[PDB]
RNA sequence: CAGGUCUCUCGUCGAA
RNA sequence: GUUCGACGAGAGA
């Protein structure tokens, strides 16, 4: 990924954007309970907190990108988890406009809690003035569209969230890429039907975790990853994206059926144009995270990669017995013989990836079923039940969501959530966080499952 | 007044 | 207590 070019919004007939500059993010009552590393991101260039220069920062990211073409390893690459996808029946047939705004099975509603982009961010327009789900209206839709047509800049915000002490110096936040209401209705009338399929099959068939409850969802990884692990951590992977792993894209979805096109959709991805404040900016390579689809076409991609990655560093490897679940940039996988993970990110980098040992380590190593994190979650077999798995967040993270909120009025909910990930951790572990909680005078005022009946509740869950 | 795509889950409500 | 629907929150990518 790459910035092409910048011009003043003013040159190319946009406004200048209002962002906001100001977290909503506030110390908890609980911030002094637990210990924490993290605290609200920077969000503008002058934060007290900063070592750095903010806009340099957050958009470093876009690291530049290699020009090659799609290989011999690619092009196997492709056709193998092309064959996968066969298996799946995805239909290339667009989705009905109403399944695609309102819902369907295996396919949420847009969402109309959150912006509708450009034009109508400028415009004073919400999502919510155009469509209803009480109504299920299309007829304000289509005239917005017919109005302002398709492929509109996309907006840049920066994440609002905790990030760690460095990152604040640093000043490396995240950024979002707002998508046009138009666009993500567009994006999903399209590619609907491939969403929907990968939604209802998370597993190794699609190489894809979306859609899972990691709840559930752990106690099947082990039969299906029943090889030796393979996994690492990505830096800045979607903005990392060279334009060749998006030709790889628009190949695999060619062979799924889909058109010319269809496929030139992707085009609107790789090749890129953005709003940031009064700046109007073009991004070639990259996934532009805030798209429609940016998790299933990160993850699709991610599919590739590492097989390519694989075949051409081990020539003659037989890619039927590998396994993979990506998420996005997450992953993990297994082999039946051992892999050096190591090596494949030396092949990564010559694409222009930057791959590292998993879970921030500083050496490639073994990775087990011990030490091996997806979703931010470990992998514990329950002591009385050895086929049921613990998705185990680390509490350490669920102590730094709990020291801080965007609104105390979300107290009991804010608290009750962390619970039914805390439990996994443990008996002790969890009644000690209970305590913590309780030593607190709004802590007492709080409704909290107990741990027995979170345990029966996940038992039951698997009848 | 401004802050993405999405998945999962919890909670409140409410219809048969 | 199921299934379904609308709202809020949390987490993950
Ligand atoms: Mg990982």
């Amino acid at each position: 990924g790459e910035i092409e070019f910048i011009e003043s919004s003013k040159d190319a007939g946009f406004p200048v954007i209002n962002t906001p500059s100001k977290t909503k993010l506030e110390p908890s009552v609980f911030h002094q309970v637990f210990e924490g590393n993290k605290e609200p991101a920077v969000l503008r260039s002058g934060d007290p907190r900063l070592k750095a220069n903010f806009e340099e920062a957050i958009f470093s990211k876009y690291i530049g990108n290699v020009n090659t073409h799609v290989d011999e390893y690619m092009l196997e690459a492709v056709d193998h988890y092309a064959g996968q996808l066969a298996t799946l029946d995805i239909s290339t047939e667009p989705m009905k406009l109403e399944d695609a705004v309102y819902g369907t099975e295996g396919l949420e509603a847009l969402d109309l809690t959150t912006s509708a982009g450009y034009p109508y961010v400028a415009l004073g327009i919400k999502k919510r003035d155009i469509l209803s789900k009480k109504t299920k209206d299309l007829t304000k839709l289509k005239e917005c569209m017919d109005k302002y047509g398709l492929n509109l800049p996309m907006v840049t915000y920066v994440k609002d969230e905790l990030r760690s002490i460095e990152k604040v110096a640093k000043g490396k936040s995240r950024l979002i890429e707002a998508s046009s209401l138009n666009d993500s209705v567009a994006m999903r009338q399209t590619f609907g039907n491939l969403y929907k399929t990968f939604h209802l099959n998370p597993g190794v068939v699609t190489g894809s975790a979306v859609g899972c409850d990691p709840d559930l969802f752990w106690s099947k990884i082990p039969v299906m990853l029943d090889g030796h692990l393979i996994a690492f951590d990505y830096s800045g992977y979607d903005a990392s994206l060279s334009p060749v792993w998006f030709a790889c894209l628009k190949m695999i979805l060619e062979k799924l059926g889909y058109t010319h096109k269809e496929t030139n959709y992707i085009d609107y991805l790789c090749n890129s144009h953005h709003l940031y404040r009064d700046k109007h900016y073009f991004v070639r390579g990259g996934m532009p995270s805030g798209c429609s689809g940016t998790s299933i076409f990160n993850s699709m991609i991610n599919n590739i990669i590492i097989r390519t990655l694989m075949l051409k560093v081990y020539k003659g490897i037989d890619l039927d017995q590998f396994r993979m679940i990506a998420y996005g940039d997450d992953v993990i996988a297994s082999y039946p013989w051992p892999i050096d993970a190591s090596l494949l990110a030396e092949a990564g980098k010559g694409y222009g990836l930057i791959m590292t040992p998993a879970d921030k380590g500083e050496c490639f190593n073994e990775v087990t079923w011990t030490n091996v994190t997806f979703l931010k979650r470990y992998f514990r077999a329950d002591e009385q039940y050895p086929f049921l798995v613990h998705p185990v967040m680390p509490m350490k993270d669920i102590h730094e969501s709990i020291r801080w909120t965007k609104d105390p009025k979300n107290t009991q909910d804010h608290v009750r959530s962390l619970c039914l990930l805390a439990w996994h951790n443990g008996e002790h572990e969890y009644e000690e966080f209970i305590r913590k909680i309780r030593s607190v005078p709004v802590g007492r005022c709080l409704t909290l499952p107990a741990f027995s009946t979170l345990r029966r509740k996940w038992l039951d869950s698997f009848g």
